């Protein structure tokens, strides 16, 4: 705290910088947009230590890491004032903003969930939105009082704000996974246009239990309806009826393909592991396929599969760290784009595609000239899912034929009674997060 800690930038503009002061701790850290970007700064404290990219590049921002040791060195020596090295994030400030903004206004009043925006061809983490947040200048205090009574208050805050909910905190995915499912199905060798239920109502293999459609209506006024029909209008009968032709096992194989049940690599920042559940029985599998019973993910991990479709079938590798740079920004380091995996063929990424720009079809916050693919979805959740009001899902890419941002927006308990999907409020946050990243 002697020494002047380096910066974390984003699009060029400082999300943490430090300030030279009066402090016996001469060094004051200071976060100009503090709550937006909690979830990327995190906090760097007197007496917590340091959370989020403070913590992960700890080493370049306090100028003790080996790359930057010949400086530190040349600087002793020379008499000239140390300085530590920069944080170039991937964030676009416009685009965090944005999401912000629409978390803030989007639930009448402020949402709590997450933003993830990623650019699909690369992997850059374009947006990291996590609400409600707080304010790290907080534990920034070099008044240890200050900081146990932040401490504490956010520590006994039921809302828990300083829960990073884009990475570290898993939800039921809900409708979105019918994404998976229908991967699954296509990959097996399921087509489009088969017919499905169109049932109101699907009893649960081997229990009491019965699975409805969402509002308890009838996909439509036919005894079946298409693959793709069921999917535009998401019906939850359809999905249960497919998921268990398709199988357990293959659904296992798709939401693995899709980097569930595989521990994330760090972005630095560490991201909790997503599961699709080990499926113990039928009943399980036909829940499991509408993203219900054990399947838990991430938001990030939703916005992934969003813009691994929207990449070809092509998972990038997702990343926050843009660069590391010097006291006097001369290079150190420069993230290169790894392609991790391949989901899924071409073909299906293709299908799947189609599917979710019918999806987004069947309208706020649209936007002109731009082919939005999407899919909007509820998801029940806690120990009394049938009373609790369930979150709301949009995850989304554009534009749909060249994709240049994916999405994944969580509205925790946003859950619509009216709307098609009963998602509807996460949908308009999602559109402005594109809009911002598109214009």
């Amino acid at each position: 705290y002697s020494r002047q800690r380096g910066q974390i930038t984003a699009g060029g503009q400082l999300l943490a910088y430090s300030v030279a002061t009066d402090g016996r701790f001469r060094f004051l850290r200071v976060y100009p947009n503090p709550e937006v970007y909690a979830p990327v700064t995190g906090f760097y404290s007197l007496r917590y230590s340091s959370t989020a990219l403070e913590r992960a590049e700890d080493p370049i921002l306090n100028g003790s890491d080996r790359r930057l040791f010949g400086r530190r060195l040349a600087d002793f020596f020379t008499g000239r004032d140390p300085r530590g090295g920069n944080v170039d994030t991937t964030i676009n400030p416009r685009i965090q903003q944005a999401g912000w903004d629409a978390m803030q206004q989007g639930c009448y009043g402020p949402c709590k969930g997450a933003v993830v925006a990623l650019e699909p061809s690369t992997g850059k983490i374009l947006a990291l939105v996590s609400s409600p947040s707080y304010d790290p200048n907080l534990l920034a205090s070099h008044n240890p009082e200050v900081q146990a009574q932040a401490w504490q208050r956010l520590g006994d805050n039921p809302a828990s704000p300083l829960t990073n909910r884009a990475i570290s905190e898993t939800y039921p995915p809900g409708s979105t996974f019918k994404v998976i499912t229908t991967a699954a199905a296509l990959a097996a060798g399921a087509t489009e246009t088969e017919q499905l239920t169109a049932a109101p109502t699907i009893p649960l293999p081997g229990s009491t239990a019965q699975l409805e459609n969402y509002g308890g209506a009838p996909c439509g006024d036919e005894p079946t309806v298409s693959l793709r029909e069921a999917f535009v209008k998401s019906c939850n009968t359809a999905f249960v009826q497919l998921g268990i032709r398709t199988g357990a096992d293959a659904l296992r194989s798709m939401a693995r393909a899709f980097g569930l049940d595989s521990p994330p690599r760090p972005t630095p920042l560490q991201v909790a592991e997503s599961t699709v559940g080990p499926i113990p029985d039928s009943a399980a599998l036909g829940m499991t396929s509408i993203g219900q019973k054990d399947v838990a993910l991430t938001p990030l991990a939703n916005a992934e599969i969003a813009a691994t479709i929207a990449n070809g079938g092509i998972t990038m590798r997702p990343y926050l760290v843009g660069s590391l740079k010097g006291p006097d920004l001369a290079n150190i380091s420069t993230t290169v784009r790894y392609q991790q995996r391949r989901a899924v063929s071409p073909q299906v990424a293709a299908k799947l595609t189609e599917l979710m720009v019918g999806a987004e079809k069947v309208q706020k916050g649209a936007i002109p000239g731009v082919q939005i693919a999407s899919k909007t979805g509820t998801a029940e959740h806690g120990t009394d899912p049938r009373h609790t009001p369930p979150h709301a899902w949009y995850i989304a890419f554009a534009p749909a034929q060249a994709p240049k941002v994916a999405v994944a927006v969580l509205v925790e308990n946003g859950a619509d009674r009216l709307s098609a999907t009963g998602g509807a409020l996460a949908a308009p946050i999602g559109r402005a997060v594109i809009e911002a990243a598109l214009q």
